């Protein structure tokens, strides 16, 4: 179906998406290599095509910004709502500009490092972070962490759990909850279809709004990057 | 961080996470933009080498990884909604290649796909699970209502694609409550997954990526959706 130029780019191995709209009259194709989005423009003489990045007069690279919402940006649109829509645990202030989720787990020695990490940005209105509690490190980790979902203010006891180090006593009930098996079962069904499992799994927003990830415990630049700086 | 990783990251590279490798190497899952990076930090722990790790059985490991933590979650949570939704099964229910396809009764070139697929879906090896939508024409509502509406829906809209929507249907006296939500359900994950042109294919790689096919596929990209 593809004007010749496109079909000796596709034997270089692309496989083709979709065509689209480019300036100049060019037409666009859409394509993956290595499931990464990759751009091809034909030329005006519809006789040759060229693959690679169209930027315009501002100095934008106009194919990451079609590649980022047309193939990435859907998928991360939906991963975030799932998250704002879960039963997170808020730690800092409600109207905090910048949102980060965050899976943790009572036993997770990392956790409780990052939970440091963040303190600047989230004592100064900055950040807030949003917990998703699961229960699967450790034996004891879903009694724990429905325990603190149970205590009279959840989002408050998460917060002197991480700030003592797990030291912090508890009142643990007899079983968990319906409510709170449910919390935690839903917690850990979308932690497995984010693809981490090791904790801290760090969730936020890139200025492109696409859903970056960090896992374990970030450096420097990641933190920052995390942060909002 | 060892002191190369960190020369690395100022080339544009924001490290995910940390990964054991082989041969006493550690390893670090990065980006540079929208790209998936790996970069392994040498025994002398003095250097460290960003690009492809492959093994002597010639499979790039990096690729692989790569794959498996960066884009594999991004689809799972898509390709389960339309494995909940209302779909039209044409094909064996057991075949090993699962093509789902939003669809309206007014497209054209959702009726040339259906074509193309007949030899992987008549062989046993692909099923088309079709999500149908009424949006393109003032009656694509009414007619594909009509489709779910009859007495053996699948099988009315095989008959429906094989005629070029030339197959006579019986019209109910409107949208009952049940078809108007399937509808309405399928238009709004349509929407979600952000193309609007049909037929819209998704469908899942040999490394168990979501991908994406958007109006009528030529020859190479539809032989990598029926799985070949």
């Amino acid at each position: 179906e593809l004007p010749a130029p496109v079909k000796a780019i596709e034997k270089q191995g692309i496989t083709i998406i979709k065509t689209f709209d480019a300036p100049g009259g060019m037409k666009g194709y859409l394509g993956k290599y290595q499931d990464m989005g990759v751009t091809i423009y034909l030329t005006p003489d519809g006789k040759h095509a060229i693959s690679g990045y169209m930027y315009n007069e501002k100095g934008e690279n106009l194919s990451n910004t079609l590649i980022e919402k047309e193939i990435y940006a859907p998928a991360g649109r939906e991963m975030w709502q799932r998250m704002e829509q879960s039963h997170w645990l808020l730690d800092g202030k409600k109207d905090a500009p910048v949102i980060v989720y965050v899976f943790a787990d009572p036993f997770c020695g990392p956790c409780k490092q990052f939970w440091q990490q963040a303190r600047p940005w989230v004592d100064s209105g900055k950040v807030q972070l949003r917990t998703l509690l699961v229960g699967v490190i450790k034996p004891e980790s879903p009694a724990t962490a429905a325990a603190i979902l149970a205590s009279k203010d959840p989002a408050k006891t998460w917060q002197q759990y991480e700030a003592s180090g797990g030291k912090l006593k508890l009142n643990v009930p007899a079983n968990v909850s319906t409510e709170q098996m449910k919390v935690l079962s839903d917690n850990e069904k979308l932690m497995d279809d984010l693809g981490a499992n090791v904790m801290p799994a760090i969730y936020y927003m890139s200025k492109e709004n696409t859903l970056q990830q960090a896992v374990g415990l970030p450096d420097q630049k990641t933190l920052n990057i995390i942060m909002g700086n």
